[PDB]
């Protein structure tokens, strides 16, 4: 089916279908990825080259999006997001309420993995 279960970066065109591309840095090449190899310039930069038609399915992240991202200088980094959101992504795994605002929802979690697109 699918090359991957999730992906992060998916380059795909506005189409029915789509034609999806997933950029995500790989470290080993997963079982239903046909070609992993380098992108982007870079030959350590490995990515699942499949070109796959269809939904590209879901985030691998535990947010969509973070204006409060926190991470280190790994490259992919850790980040956790100390956003307060209304509902928390289904890919977080630990969502508890806020303090401040107790309607919120902040997702502790942290990820390794490529720094999440910004909200606004």
């Amino acid at each position: 089916k699918r090359p991957w279960k999730c992906c992060d970066e998916a380059v795909c065109t506005r189409s029915i279908p789509p034609i999806c591309t997933c950029m995500d840095e790989v470290f080993e090449c997963p079982k239903t990825c046909k070609s992993c190899g380098p992108s982007m310039g870079d030959p350590s930069r490995r990515i699942c080259q499949d070109q796959y038609v269809g939904d590209p399915g879901p985030i691998c992240r535990p947010w969509e999006c973070c204006d409060k991202a926190i991470c280190t200088r790994s490259n992919p980094p850790t980040c956790r997001c100390v956003d307060e959101v209304k509902k928390c992504a289904p890919t977080c795994k630990t969502c508890l309420p806020s303090r401040s605002r107790p309607s919120r929802r902040v997702c502790i979690d942290s990820y390794f993995g490529p720094v999440p697109p910004r909200c606004t």
